[PDB]
C-alpha cells in the first residue's frame, strides 16, 4: 500500500552498514520491513534507504 511490504520492525541494536547493500539504522527506530522471508539478510527501509540488515537485529513488531 506503498511499498513491497510492511510489517514494522523494531531496531533493537544500532547498525552501521558495512556496505552499500545494507542501511544504516539506530536502535529504537521503527523500521518498514520489505523481506522477512530471507533465513539471513532481511530487507528494510530506513530514513530513505532500503536494504539489508540482519535478521538478529531487528524485531517483529508483528
Amino acid at each position: 500500500m506503498d511499498e513491497t511490504g510492511k510489517e514494522l520492525v523494531l531496531a533493537l541494536y544500532d547498525y552501521q552498514e558495512k556496505s552499500p547493500a545494507e542501511v544504516t539504522m539506530k536502535k529504537g527506530d521503527i523500521l518498514t520491513l520489505l523481506n522477512s522471508t530471507n533465513k539471513d539478510w532481511w530487507k528494510v527501509e530506513v530514513n530513505d534507504r532500503q536494504g539489508f540488515v540482519p535478521a538478529a537485529y531487528v524485531k517483529k513488531l508483528d
